[PDB]
RNA sequence: GAAUGUAGUAUGCGGUCCUUGCGGCUGAGA
């Protein structure tokens, strides 16, 4: 029964809610589902369209309705501090003012651990790799796709060796191919499933995954959304990114940002499609940079398709630097 | 070829022992 301890720390406010919408707290079930999704996406490149094999290996690692999960995840210590922070891309409907909407959320920092345990070393390594990929390449909680809930590891104590912590942009980009190679080798050794079937992933996976970098900051206080006015001169990194997103000049589209090149709830069609771009914030050597993770897939959603070049032309317009690939 | 009575199927005996209502699921999408 090997163990692995992860001491997380949120650099941006986390919006993770239980049954009570107003009260926000760290949830083991939500993060476990997120790790399941991240393992499916990260190992999707090794599987491609092999849905059945991916489902089999997922039911092996994380359990199913016929076998208990061999990975047990529990949050032990939570030094949280409930506070109020505004939504990234949601503004109130106030007459004239129309300021942001600030719900309760976990304050930045709030170092809380997260304990991993498993009876098999390989499954523990797989879970740790999926969780570290989730922590690095995205956030957890509400509005995670628009720069919220991202965390970084403050301490590590595990038995099974894992990938080293990146120190700059180049190491972070190389970590993608690293983790992909390690999970591919581990899966081929243990499960011995299909060896990288040649097909674009029908879902969000690492088969077509690109990492982008945009902007840099040195003070965390000037990172998240602070100014409630566009004309304000105290726009932070998140605020400046939102202002650039609002400018229709950068992205070339008929409807601009209001088209279906992003999350489904925009316009007449409600649907449930999320934004392929996963906006996040990463700190590299005490320097904070906006992480723009984009997942390209063969089909956007059953029923319609969209042009992916709008995202890439938008990234090139505001000078987003592609670190991977 | 004639010439019943008296009597409790009763005495003693634990439907008990061993069994996690468990397994799997992002309060999230813009």
């Amino acid at each position: 029964m090997y163990s692995a301890t992860f001491t997380l720390e949120a650099i941006t406010p986390v919006f993770m809610r239980g049954a009570n919408q107003s009260k926000a707290e760290i949830r083991a079930a939500s993060i476990k589902g997120l790790m399941r999704w991240w393992f499916r996406a990260l190992s999707g490149s090794y599987f491609g369209n092999d849905v059945e094999g991916l489902r089999r290996v997922e039911e092996y690692v994380f359990g199913s309705t016929k076998r208990e999960s061999r990975v047990v995840v529990e949050v032990v210590k939570e030094h949280v501090e409930e506070r109020f922070c505004p939504l990234p891309m949601v503004w109130k409907k106030k007459k004239g003012v129309t300021t942001r909407v600030s719900q309760r959320a976990i304050a930045p920092g709030s170092k809380f651990t997260l304990l991993l345990t498993s009876d098999d070393e390989e499954v523990l390594k797989l879970a740790c790799y999926s969780l570290i990929g989730l922590v690095y390449f995205g956030g957890i909680g509400f509005r995670c796709s628009r720069g919220a809930g991202s965390l970084k590891i403050s301490s590590l104590k595990s038995d099974v060796q894992l990938i080293d912590l990146p120190k700059n942009k180049n190491q972070l980009g190389q970590m993608v191919n690293d983790l992909t190679v390690e999970i591919a080798k581990i899966l081929k050794k243990t499960f011995l499933c299909d060896h990288e079937n040649k097909n674009c992933t029908s879902y969000s996976s690492f088969w077509c995954f690109y990492l982008f970098l945009w902007g840099e900051k040195a003070e965390l206080e000037e990172v998240y959304y602070r100014s409630n006015n566009l004309e304000n001169e105290r726009l932070t990194l998140l605020d400046l990114f939102e202002k650039e997103f609002k400018n229709k000049n950068n992205h070339l589209s008929n409807y601009g940002y209001r088209d279906f090149v992003f999350g489904l709830p925009r316009g007449t069609k409600k649907d449930r499609r999320a934004s392929p771009i996963k906006v996040g914030i990463t700190e590299l050597s005490e320097k904070y940079h906006v992480r723009v993770s984009v997942f390209k897939t063969k089909i956007f959603k059953p029923g319609m398709n969209v042009k992916w070049d709008n995202i890439f032309v938008f990234l090139e317009n505001i000078g987003a630097e592609r670190i991977y690939p």
